[PDB]
């Protein structure tokens, strides 16, 4: 079972140019607490909030996270916004008012039936030094760097218990 | 409800100086048939497949997907999964062996109980040019640009159901930073 190599490259098409400046921008998480994963996503993982918005008719909040140094950040909310959502590799936090005060809510993880979404993953330079630091600060872990058959990666969880993979690209071919 | 401004920036810290080389890498999603994703993910949103992943005793397989010239993909295989796997931005598929032949199977998409993710989105530079396109190529939409509350926004869907934003980030101030009427 499985594809081989060919059958892969057989269900390839090369990049149209029609599709030459698409970027993958963003991937969206519902979160239960915004201030629990603000928290989290900056002071443990090192993003910036780049851009927040309030739709207060529809009762939610956006906040756009990302690796990205908060001096790039513009000023103006015009010239900000264009900026924050054409940046690839942003993380959505979907915040629907309330669930931080209702205790029989939690949102689901991807990874119990039924599965879809698995996970997001951050690229470091050295996985044992990032979550050394990650068990400092008191991080909940799905699966420590030499526990289990995949030695040197690890799974985290966030404060929605989201799966985050941690892993050092200059190590995973073995 | 919600934050002010005020309350959500108190709520953040500054970077810690050991977090500066982190990247955001991968989102990974569970797909079907790999042959149905590898086409979308390719021929009719634009990625490049930049690295695929076997493992024969857990009967599963990887697929990276990237915004990446195939020029520039390493033909070594080990400096090949270290450029692949240090690539911002890319989606993981996941394939376990034997789901696309299940006529009972089918991964969940989040946006119905029980919820968690919603989406990944594309920027483009044009939402309506990119969605003629789409409609041309018999993609399935959850929402045209012309209809529903966010006027310029689309969300089309994979052949697993998930769904895929299409945003033009010059068109997002009308959309988010413009003052709304009640009725
Ligand atoms: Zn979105
Ligand atoms: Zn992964």
């Amino acid at each position: 079972g499985g594809l081989t190599d060919e059958a892969a490259l057989s269900c390839c098409s090369d990049a149209d140019p029609s599709t030459k400046d698409f970027l993958l921008q963003q991937t969206m998480l519902r979160v239960k607490d915004p201030k629990k994963s603000l928290d989290f996503y900056t002071r443990v993982l090192g993003m910036t909030l780049i851009q927040k918005c309030d739709f207060p008719i529809m009762k939610f909040s956006l906040y756009f996270l990302a690796y990205e140094d908060k001096n790039d950040i513009p000023k103006e909310k015009d010239e900000k916004i264009a900026w924050a959502l054409s940046r690839k590799a942003t993380l959505e936090l979907t915040h629907n008012w309330g669930t931080e005060d209702d205790e029989t809510q939690s949102y689901h993880n991807g990874n119990s039936d039924p599965r879809g979404f698995g996970h997001i993953g951050i690229a470091v330079p050295d996985v044992y030094s990032a979550c050394k630091r990650f068990e400092e600060l008191g991080v909940k872990f799905v699966k420590k760097p030499d526990d289990g058959k995949m030695k040197g990666l690890a799974f985290i969880q966030d404060p929605d218990g989201y799966w985050i993979e941690i892993l050092n690209p200059n190590k995973m071919a073995t």
